[PDB]
């Protein structure tokens, strides 16, 4: 369109509507054993991030080259220990975990990851992979060291069996199954002026924008507590009844809803609703991810927290996050993220939630369909 690498490969071309569902082309029959050639001087590495060293290695390589906004004034600061969640959900794979190192030095300086998942997709189940953590070191950037990275990868999944994989960006590539909107809602709304994440209004003093902002000290909702062991069950089978009614989502097992929802401090949160009964109808959860705030002299980080999945058969969805936004505040979060997808759109604007720069595109890799709004987009990544 022209795409020199996205061309060659098996996804939809740009402005192509697309009326059938399936595989671009067939499963492969023979795959390719040798590794991808990279450049000279640089070798593959697959990490094994149970060791305390490399783990480190690749918290630092995202902590200084990985996604900035488009101000390139904050960039992700993802943990070690969120890294661990992340990277080892169950059926996790060694070889998935791809690192490129410097020969001479050992320097780590690309990455890229897969992990398996189930994904429904219209009216079909296709067991895939999730791609995420693509990243080159930006000493290396636009030398083509990104398209090796995405072959590599590609094969090693191939050799698994797995011919499809769903992947989201900030960048438009051939070709969109959906489109979403980042939205931010502020807790911490003199932190996000002075950090310049957010400006101050013309038709509004400081003093009004902490009272518009200001929450209530305690959650509102009957019955709310974190999840426990006992609730992985019922956890499990709110959010597989929850999710049918959208087109792409994921397929998750009671073990991997264990591994994604489970509190983890500083990694993931999910309160439930146990109500006059003791039953559990509703759960709300949000994960944790700060930014490095760059080149600032006194304020180094930003603690952002993430809208995951929210589940609502009794309590109002509004209510729900109404909550999330307090818990939250009470955490220490500067700022609630939320994207527009599933019903998100009908409390976005309501609890005083603000439109961000910048598009989030997802993606399917070997598989045609026709493109959806972000209201029936199922899926959150991390
Ligand atoms: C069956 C199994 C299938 C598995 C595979 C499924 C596909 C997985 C796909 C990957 C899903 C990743 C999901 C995430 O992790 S999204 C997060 C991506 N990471 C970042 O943005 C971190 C900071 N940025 C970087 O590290 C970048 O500069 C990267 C590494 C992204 C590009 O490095 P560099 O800037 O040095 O460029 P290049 O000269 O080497 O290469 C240029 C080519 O790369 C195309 N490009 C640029 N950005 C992306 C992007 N985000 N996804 C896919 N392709 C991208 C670009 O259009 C061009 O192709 P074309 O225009 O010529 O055609
Ligand atoms: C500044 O506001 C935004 C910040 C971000 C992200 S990017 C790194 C970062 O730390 N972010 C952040 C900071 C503080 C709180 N939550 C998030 C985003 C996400 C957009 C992703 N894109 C858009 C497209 N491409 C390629 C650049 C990054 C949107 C914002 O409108």
């Amino acid at each position: 369109r022209s795409y020199q690498f996205w061309d060659t490969q098996p996804v939809p071309k740009l402005g192509e509507v697309v009326n059938t569902h399936g595989p671009v082309e067939p499963d492969k029959d023979n795959i390719r054993q040798e590794p991808y050639t990279l450049p000279q001087g640089f070798t593959w590495d697959a990490l094994d991030l149970g060791d305390r060293g490399v783990l480190k290695e690749l918290y630092t390589l995202l902590n200084e080259n990985y996604v900035e906004d488009d101000d390139n004034m904050f960039r992700f600061d993802y943990s070690p220990e969120f890294l661990l969640w992340a990277l080892r959900p169950p059926g996790w794979l060694p070889q998935w975990h791809c690192g490129v190192r410097v020969v001479s030095s050992r320097k780590l300086v690309g990455f890229i990851s897969a992990i398996p998942a189930n994904i429904h997709i219209y009216d079909t189940e296709k067991k895939m992979v999730e791609i995420n953590f693509l990243c080159v070191h930006k000493k290396l950037r636009s030398k083509r060291v990104a398209p090796v990275l995405i072959r590599e990868i590609t094969r090693r999944v191939h050799l698994e069996g797995i011919f499809q994989a769903v992947y989201t960006a900030g960048v438009v590539l051939p070709k969109p199954v959906g489109t979403c909107r980042y939205w931010h809602r502020s807790l911490n709304p003199r932190k996000l002026i002075e950090v310049k994440f957010s400006h101050l209004s013309r038709n509004m003093t400081m003093q009004r924008t902490m009272k518009l902002y200001r929450l209530p000290e305690t959650p509102k909702t009957a019955g709310l507590r974190p999840m426990e062991t006992k609730d992985i069950p019922v956890v499990h089978q709110l959010l597989t009844r929850y999710l049918k009614q959208f087109h792409l989502t994921p397929v998750m097992s009671q073990e991997e809803v264990e591994h994604w929802f489970y509190p983890q401090e500083n990694i993931i949160d999910t309160f439930v609703v146990e109500n006059a009964n003791g039953e559990v109808t509703d759960f709300l959860s949000f994960y944790t991810l700060p930014s490095t705030i760059m080149n600032h002299p006194t304020h180094k980080s930003l603690k952002a927290a993430y809208s995951f999945y929210n589940v609502h058969t009794q309590t109002p969805l509004l209510d729900l996050m109404s909550d999330a936004l307090v818990l939250a505040k009470m955490k220490g979060f500067d700022v609630f993220n939320a994207l527009d997808l599933m019903e998100n759109k009908t409390f976005l604007e309501k609890l005083k939630f603000g439109i961000g720069d910048g598009n989030l595109q997802y993606y399917l890799y070997n598989w045609k369909c026709p493109s959806m709004g972000a209201e029936k987009v199922g899926l959150v990544l991390q």
